[PDB]
């Protein structure tokens, strides 16, 4: 039974080289949180049990199953679940002990997405690989990784990527952090543009003459389209606890401006169907609307330029599994 | 084949002490009232049998599979599937017979939410592991959660977490029970400002003259856009068959408010067309969907203060697995 | 080898007797026509060649791996797919032979949906255990239910829970039947008070006069709004060969009438544009429509109130499997 | 090793007797042109090998587990994915060695649906079971159906199923032959009436007076409510190379029919605004537009008459795995 | 435990010959990137070591389990998930040695799509089959690929297909490469005819007067129409870092020339009601209108004519994995 123990480095603990390939992160689903990628761990250890004479052995390498020796078993916390592509994988055990083990498996992780400026934002994702069987007395890892991503005309592009081995730990493990950023036109085009121009749209038809019948149907009609688009960002967007978006703020901002200017319209047009003073309210209240509608504009732009998603840190990443 | 069995502890019962990580708590499906979780149990025993002489062995810990001696068999009630990420877990035993077995799984639960008060509902889900195997007099559990949820901005948060075990069971089981809370504000700006805001609209265009051509439309456009909202809404919330959420109830009153305003409208322009009465009937109806609205905010806020979600336990829950 | 064998009960076949909890039922999709729910099967025999004196072996119930005895391998007919809980599940086995196996599974049946009475319809949904591997004069089962639902506030309620065995059987096997009734008002609140407001709608707005130019814009507005409820409809219910939803029926119904009323609208206004003829017949026809409308409700009325689904038995119902 | 070896039946080939019961067949996705179903396959063959005399054993049958005898490994090529709901099934082996082997699977098999006819479509979909690791000297099949469906009220219909064994095969293979017809009243209801209604709409709305403001108004209404009509269909159809479905076609015509009357209208209404000859321009227009109408009704029904759906042969099927 | 390790040739590296049937491509994600393939890997080897005297053994051709021999594991590194339809398949192995093992399976390899020219956009898609385990100076493989396709009548049409072995590699792999044209009507006449359409409807109706109160309305609802289109066509679209389809672009374009007219005819009509100059400006704002829509409809003929895609190479595809 002691084949399948882990081997001894004697006083420091056995050292296991981990070179980590990341082949692609296909999915970043915002609304679940969750950021799919596919992994190719290359483990290289020294098992000397292993070793064999040359003289009465003519092979340079041989390959053995997973379970006829120690390898580690490797667990992410944040993976919503792993496929290992290798059911039964095999190690290749060569003449002076050095043992390799190649795993291919593919995981959707959860990552904490600020999408404080979506549809730009920027995110930090980790994969946290845990070698829970076993003790940082015994497992140390040294891991390694090489950024040979397959698909790069996705929204969300890696640029970032790094290894480390979080110190004072008392379960062996290496966390991948990887930083993703959108680029993707789809939200930009799809939402931010229609919402400016039917701004734009109300704001001219906003010079239309209080005592036109035109005009009350044409504010409504804008009004539904914007609803509609609204209803399609916040559909197509995730609601946080504290740090939400500011696209969602500002087209409810937009949204009410439009509803404030609907609502004076017809408040207006009903008075003065009962120079007259509503038409000069109505003159005042599309120069007042002007003036606000750029003033948020810069307001969100400033708001922008300065905001902080001063989200705290989740209680697992304050405390991670496995430390002091 | 002894060496499956349960270990004796004698007249009591075996004690295994089970540590649960609530790594994270990713979907929470109304619609389906599911939770999705994920979990790090580490179940710790005492197995005699296993403890070896250190002169013999001078390993201080060794690694079991997970098939070659006596582990407790969880079975998760709830959970609609259970994914473990170890397919092949391996126990460690150190000298004295500690044995240590982790287990990380990822779980769909059922959780009965209250979505009475929607979308700040608050709900007790619960997941019981259940040793089906075995029998109360022969094992025992101790139950400790720790919070080490990964994902903190989430639209629900985990506040209150406890483990408990259910008193006079003939199946050996422990439950660990969380609490939710909703605090995401995709609802709130994607339906009830929109609702409002048109309520408010439909308010101020009663204000119109009734032999106004721009009246009708304005009304059938914003009784359009609210049954779009609504059928959005509704579409948005699952149906229980008693405590539904208030929120159906409230845009369904709203809904048949602007269909009576519309109606109202309709009916006595065409009587005007075919001070009139219709006018004054128009005023007073007017003064009367103002005090209405009013009244029924109101009346709304009063019931959802003093709501009770009075539905009647489940017969699982009335009467639990493996209990008396 | 024939330690998996099934145990010999002399000339009268094994006798197993199976207890049925039903945890939870938590999906019921009218359109795929499937039932999803978990349960937990307890089957209890007698295997002789597995007593053993109490004296040589202090223990009084032992756990064998699944493989390493004989167990009723049972198959779901109607199950689209089935998950077993416990991949290697443990038999007990006492000093007395008596062997009890625990199962936990989840299954998504198919259930043929008597939908003709949407959104109240009632229907009922087998569930078909069967020991394909075995032969009734070998095998024989007791199949008991119990009702530990642990999720009631559900759209479906199950409320009549059965368990039967087909007589003149080849194959052994048991049926659990349940009864599923709906009790969401998602649907009712969704389409059918929005479907009824626009009809009184159209109703009133039949009182505008005929060479109103509000007219036919309001009729239009309200027949695209129906045209969408029509349509969220449809795609909200599946279609069945013969026995389709009465409400699918009753909405084209309507839909056709909005479209009539507002045709000759249309019609009436074009002819007198080019007292007057066309008004007094739009005054019979808004007549002859109110009287439509009403004995339309009360024509499908008394239609759900004597409607019957008489669609034929399925092949495999009318033929159960190992029959004869 | 020669147990699991297959038996030689001397010069012929074995021959494998194959009782196929379709139990359902629940899923048609035509947008991914699969057809998802459940099969019972009872395979009987002879192995002499096994046959054991009664007077030692008297057990007139035995089971056996699925890797200690040669059974038939059966590869679909055209299922997308296959479900085996017995994970480790049993053989049941007689005195006479007549072994007899139950496997329940699930199937997603890839149908070529004739989508010509839609909603009326008929198809044949095939599942050809190939035992890839045999050869047709040394395996034979005899594959018998019966039709088991246990669920009738479905939108396709299956009304003729068959088995056959293709000749000249270098692989021995057998397939089973159903045809699919579609009885779903849910897309004619859902699409054609309404777009038959707005296109009689459109037609009686021609009448209205060239300048009448109430008629451009109306005809645009109609066409966007036309124009989500036709992106429901097309978003509810897939799109073949070459034979794709007359109804979109046919929307595509109306389509264009009804945009340019709304075309017609507008810009004889800014004519005439900037009996005149507009008027009669207009007049003429809607006696061409009705007789166009009804021309292209009969144009299509003529075409539905005498359509062919002459896609060639895909070159899987022209030349089917393992021949000659 | 020699039986497993592979074969040794000599000086030179055993040679394994593939045969690759591409049963069905059944589907392509371009939102998700994704393509999916059911594959039919024939693997001929031969194995000295498992040849036997035919006087010995009769039967000319056995069949030995997956782990009984030595396998080459191949591994996809595109495939987001690979489902082997036979769990444990067989090798059948001759007298003389010659080992074949067929394997069935069914992968989602990522694929990156030039979704340039969408919806006739052509693509290259690539399968590389890694034996992670070995090395290039044991193993060689040759790689045969047949177009055995089983549904043609799909959205995207594979007529290129072809195998390769990348020289100067370390890992032995060998890359199955296809080619992906797109031939769908669906995406066209969903949504560049009704394009077209709109936006010949609204260059027509800007031939209505300027005082018109049917134009402002007219002008909106088409509007309203074609940001439904709009929304409808992004959706249905994903977003690329660099190189996007050219649709997005033009139908942004469209939308805001219909913007663009919409807000002229509003500005200029609220002017007019405060041949007057607005008028004039109406029609030189027409004229320029048609033949601005002109130009950007030769415009993007041109460019879709000479458009360049040129997306640099991913990491993975710069440097594959296991090089030099
Ligand atoms: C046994 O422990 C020693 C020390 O922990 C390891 O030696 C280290 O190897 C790494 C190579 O990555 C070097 O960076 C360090 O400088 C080395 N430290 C010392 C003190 O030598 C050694 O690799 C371990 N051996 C095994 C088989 O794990
Ligand atoms: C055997 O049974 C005894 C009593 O049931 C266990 O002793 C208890 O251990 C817990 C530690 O969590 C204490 O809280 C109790 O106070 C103890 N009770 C007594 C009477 O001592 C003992 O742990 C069990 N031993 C094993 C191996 O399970
Ligand atoms: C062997 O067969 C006999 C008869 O089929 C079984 O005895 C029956 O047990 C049930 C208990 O549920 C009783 O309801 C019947 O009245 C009994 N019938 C008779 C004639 O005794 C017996 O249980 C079977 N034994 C085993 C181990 O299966
Ligand atoms: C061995 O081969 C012979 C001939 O191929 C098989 O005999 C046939 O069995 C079928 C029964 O379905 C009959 O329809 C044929 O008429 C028979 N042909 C002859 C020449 O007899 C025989 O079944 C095979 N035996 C086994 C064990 O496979
Ligand atoms: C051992 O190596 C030699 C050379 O690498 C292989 O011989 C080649 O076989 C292929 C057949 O596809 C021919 O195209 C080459 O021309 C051959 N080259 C030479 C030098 O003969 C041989 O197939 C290998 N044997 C095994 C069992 O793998
Ligand atoms: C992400 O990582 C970078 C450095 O790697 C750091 O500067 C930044 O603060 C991190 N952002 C978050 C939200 O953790
Ligand atoms: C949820 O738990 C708290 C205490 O833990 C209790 O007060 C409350 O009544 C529970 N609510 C429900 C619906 O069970
Ligand atoms: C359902 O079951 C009840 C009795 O259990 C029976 O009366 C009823 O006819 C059944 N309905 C159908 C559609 O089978
Ligand atoms: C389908 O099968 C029938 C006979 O079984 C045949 O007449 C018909 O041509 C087939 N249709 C197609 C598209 O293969
Ligand atoms: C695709 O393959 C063909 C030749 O096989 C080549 O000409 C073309 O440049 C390739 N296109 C891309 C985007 O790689
Ligand atoms: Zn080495
Ligand atoms: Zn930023
Ligand atoms: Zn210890
Ligand atoms: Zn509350
Ligand atoms: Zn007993
Ligand atoms: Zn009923
Ligand atoms: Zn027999
Ligand atoms: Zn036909
Ligand atoms: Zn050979
Ligand atoms: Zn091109």
């Amino acid at each position: 039974q002691e084949s399948i123990q882990i081997p001894n480095n004697g006083s420091a603990p056995l050292l296991v080289d981990v070179r980590v390939f990341v082949s692609n992160v296909f999915n970043v689903d915002i609304l679940r949180y969750t950021m799919s990628s596919m992994l190719l761990l290359r483990l290289s250890w020294l098992d000397t049990r292993l070793a064999w004479n040359t003289s009465a052995h003519p092979r340079h390498a041989i390959t053995l199953p997973w379970e006829s020796l120690w390898t580690p078993r490797l667990t992410i916390l944040e993976a919503l679940w792993v496929d290992w592509r290798d059911q039964s994988p095999q190690a290749r055990v060569d003449q002076d002990g050095h043992v390799k083990l190649n795993l291919a498996l593919a995981t959707e992780t959860n990552c904490n997405f600020e999408l404080l400026h979506f549809p730009r934002d920027h995110s930090n994702c980790s994969l946290s690989f845990y070698a829970l069987s076993n003790t940082a007395m015994e497992l140390e890892f040294q891991a390694h990784v090489v950024n040979e991503i397959v698909s790069v005309k996705r929204e969300y592009v890696v640029y970032d990527l790094k290894t480390q081995v979080p110190p004072q730990q008392l379960v062996p493990c290496f966390q991948v952090t990887l930083r993703l950023k959108n680029t993707a036109l789809k939200s930009i085009i799809a939402l931010l543009v229609p919402a400016e121009a039917l701004l734009l749209a109300d704001v001219c038809g906003g010079l239309l003459p209080l005592r036109a019948i035109e005009r009350i149907g044409y504010k409504v009609t804008l009004l539904l389209s914007y609803l509609v688009l609204h209803s399609s960002l916040v559909q197509a967007l995730p609601s946080s606890s504290s740090c939400n978006p500011l696209l969602i703020y500002y087209f409810t901002i937009l949204l009410l401006l439009l509803f404030l200017s609907t609502i004076e319209t017809v408040l207006l047009a009903g008075l003065l169907a009962r120079r007259s003073w509503p038409e000069t309210a109505d003159r005042i209240f599309f120069l007042v609307y002007v003036v606000g509608v750029l003033c948020t504009q810069f307001v969100f732009a400033g708001i922008w330029m300065w905001a902080a998603c001063k989200s705290d840190a989740a209680p697992g990443e304050a405390a991670p599994h496995g430390r002091r």
